[PDB]
């Protein structure tokens, strides 16, 4: 049933992605299941405006959605929503519109990238790290990655505009911070990407370098943040669900969304994805993520 | 011949240094790419020993005096941007060989920029530093913007003064903390009115709910902590997506105060001016901060809080109060 203000939509493809327990925890029946959705709209609410039935859009539901994303159709505010462009196909959309964020806003509004700057992007064959790595390379940006398996190795040496290097710490034991040291020529990297220990990546870290984490539950020590202090660096933290559980930041969210989609548009972007799957045995499949397993994104169609 | 010059050593165990005028040669300049000076105006700044001891030299009297400005007498074969008779200004490096205190001072080409005319001696050399200080991390660690806050610890400080007509020429509102009561008084003389002096006093304020007051909920988004609240009161009033810019050479950051900055999705930056005169490497973006800052003086956006200038003669026991950060408004040398 819907309610005004929001949109029915008849998905078009659902990706999905490992759900974070211990966010749920802290936020305080049944826990839906779907949030990276590229649709069309059903029937409209009596005061949306952006939205007309019969548009093709692409979005992120957010995390208090009390519909999921993995069903036939659902209900979602308009502003979660953007349009997709019309040659982007609908799984490409549904799978790039998260990573795509979350490469936007590290590369864009935690760090600055412009052309000559170096940076790590540690697991660069994730899907993420694919995304972002062609974005680094959109600027002009030379990329250091870090691969971890052998089937990363070779899936990152294969890229059209080979990266800089590959490091492989696959086996057990690499120089990572001597050898991108020794790529930047002492200078060291300006951005790194965590997406090694935290004792290789300040080292690495260049004059007035960004270290761009993801880590919940970082601990400092006062030497540590001194070799930080010496290097003018900045510490700052990738969080994904900032945007949409702030009522502040609309715009600027909805922007990259549409940049998002905008290369994805012109194909500056592509993901790396499984084969679409659809709706039965999704379950199982989301199942199989959680299990800290897949380097290809999952969409369900 | 020679010139008298300000200079420092340190006992072996008392990180405490003495300060001695030693008269010495001015260095020649000769088939390099260093210029000679004629020394009009030097700032002072209290001394960092531990950053300078990390710094590796071996020396047992060290320069002291780094924020001049001054007239070109000679400049060596392979210099470019510089003639005699024109009017300079910049900070001289950790490393630097020659007191900025002192009459004539050597100094390699690619630390100067040119002063502009309406700019005084005293208000340039007294200028430089803070506003390279206060541009780096309202302009390249933060972002400043039309309607963004800003928490400035001190303020009345002549650091957080330049900082504030930062944030103001810029639509920041501007939150800021007293401490002393000429403090108080300082920052309520301010030409445009600052939104909200926090007076920490004594132990009777909350500066995180007076500026959760103040935000309204939301957050500050710029804290500039240089120059008093724990670290957890700057976490907890630190907005949604906020900057942290630190002066902390050695913070301590438990998992915890890490986490609520990560549901913030903020970002902390160390601010640390020295970074580009000890790395050397894009010294040419540095340049280009020294002249915005020196346009900005010019026009007017920039009014330093200095003092009356001194005599050479006067800069040891000057210095020696500026040592200890006895003072608020900037001590400069007139020469």
């Amino acid at each position: 049933v819907t309610e005004d203000n929001f949109v029915k939509l008849q998905v078009k493809a659902c990706a999905l992605s490992q759900i974070n327990t211990k966010l749920l925890a802290e936020m305080k029946d049944l826990f839906p299941v779907g949030r990276e959705i590229a649709g069309i709209v059903l029937d409209v609410g009596s005061k949306v405006s952006f939205f007309q039935p019969d548009d093709e859009v692409v979005g992120i539901l957010p995390l208090d959605s009390e519909d999921p994303g993995l069903c036939e159709v659902v209900r979602v505010h308009e502003h979660y929503l953007v349009h997709k462009p019309e040659k982007v196909t609908w799984t490409e959309a549904a799978g790039s519109i998260r990573d795509g964020v979350r490469a936007y806003t590290a590369l864009h509004y935690l760090s600055h990238l412009s052309p000559g700057k170096s940076v790590l992007i540690m697991d660069g064959a994730s899907a993420f790290g694919t995304i972002a790595i062609q974005l680094a390379h959109h600027r002009g940006a030379k990329v250091i990655s870090t691969a971890c398996s052998l089937e990363d190795k070779q899936c990152l040496e294969r890229f059209r505009p080979p990266i800089a290097r590959v490091i492989d710490v696959s086996n057990g034991k690499v120089h990572v911070a001597e050898s991108c040291l020794e790529e930047t020529g002492g200078l060291g990297v300006d951005i790194v990407l965590d997406a090694p220990h935290k004792h290789d990546i300040i080292t690495l870290l260049g004059v007035g370098g960004h270290w761009v984490t993801t880590e919940e539950n970082l601990q400092l020590d006062p030497p540590d943040s001194h070799c930080l202090f010496l290097k003018g660096a900045t510490l700052a933290f990738l969080n994904d669900e900032v945007w949409n559980l702030s009522n502040v930041q609309q715009g600027k969210y909805l922007c990259i969304l549409k940049d998002v989609m905008e290369k994805l548009s012109t194909g500056v972007f592509r993901p790396q994805l499984d084969e679409p799957i659809p709706l039965y045995e999704a379950k199982v499949s989301m199942e199989a993520v959680q299990k800290n397993q897949g380097r290809k994104k999952q969409v369900v169609q």
